[PDB]
């Protein structure tokens, strides 16, 4: 119990699959064999791709970002600053002390110097947080489309995926269930969009955040009381009365996920930006009201501008 399985050192955490205690070394090493595996699998990423890394300064991309550069992979990180007085300035402030330590490149998009205005100033009854899943989904692609990166890493966990899937089944949300998984791979405009921490549980990322000395904020927003909360919750009393519960739900999801691809509305290019739209212009320009293209390309970031 006190004692980890593979040496005489100290327990950290308890870990299920397979039944173990582990010290401090041997989770990071647990972790990250866990986190390779996943890749492996699901052929999520080759040491040839240029990845760049969704960090918003939580915990999920921090670990992300952190474990795909011990495993040797070529990355660079992106953080989308929302605008939002008292929340993203340390959510930046967090995002930069990251990639310091994990000493990966960081690009900062500024979200209120290129529209104008921040997440929750916009003149709308829209909630903030699904205009703004729109505009962060959106730079990301066009960041990782103009600056010819590969593929795009995002730090969404077991437990995330679990909980969306859940919320979605409630809702009958059968578009956004035949559009999940841990790889969305390349098609046209659309960079592939890869999970590496798909397999690990939310309760795994904390315990390897704090071993590894990443500090991350908690909440991104004042906006987010949501379902997804009360998803994980539901998900975790189930998981502590039926332990694979979780796992078994995913996993069987993925044998299923065919079924609701019928359901998908058939995707041309915008009047605007010439990215992937459903209509004549994309949802990101018809929102903003732009007229005018974006472009993502940097020469280098602020902290290297000579490189
Ligand atoms: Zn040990
Ligand atoms: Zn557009």
């Amino acid at each position: 119990s006190m004692k980890c399985k593979f040496c005489s050192r100290e327990a950290y955490i308890k870990i299920h699959y397979p039944k173990m205690y582990l010290c401090e070394e041997h989770f990071k090493e647990y972790f990250e064999r866990k986190v390779s595996r996943t890749i492996e699998r699901y052929k999520l990423l080759t040491k040839d791709e240029r990845i760049l890394v969704a960090v918003s300064g939580g915990k999920d991309s921090a670990v992300t970002a952190y474990v795909l550069k011990k495993l040797g992979y070529n990355i660079e990180c992106l953080h989308i600053n929302l605008g939002i007085s008292g929340y993203s300035e340390k959510s930046e402030e967090y995002a930069k002390k990251q990639c310091k330590l994990i000493g990966a490149p960081l690009h900062i998009v500024r979200i209120k110097e290129i529209l104008g205005y921040g997440i929750g100033e916009v003149k709308t009854r829209r909630p903030p947080c699904s205009y703004c899943g729109l505009t962060k989904r959106y730079i990301m692609n066009k960041f990782a489309y103009d600056n010819g990166f590969d593929a795009i890493a995002t730090g969404h966990n077991l437990d995330d995926e679990a909980s969306f899937l859940l919320n979605n089944i409630l809702h009958w949300n059968t578009e956004y269930l035949a559009k999940g998984g841990p790889i969305l791979p390349q098609q046209g405009k659309f960079i592939k969009k890869v999970k590496p921490l798909y397999e690990v549980t939310e309760r795994e990322v904390v315990a390897y955040a704090l071993a590894v000395g990443l500090e991350y904020i908690v909440e991104e927003c004042p906006y987010a009381g949501a379902t997804t909360l009360d998803m994980k919750g539901v998900l975790n009393e189930l998981e502590e009365k039926r332990p694979g519960t979780k796992f078994n739900f995913v996993r069987g999801y993925l044998k299923k996920k065919k079924l609701f691809e019928p359901e998908i509305k058939e995707i041309k290019e915008c009047k605007i930006c010439r990215m992937p739209s459903s209509g004549d212009i994309c949802a990101f320009c018809k929102f903003w009201g732009l007229k005018k293209e974006i472009n993502f390309k940097v020469s280098s970031t602020d902290e290297e501008p000579f490189g």
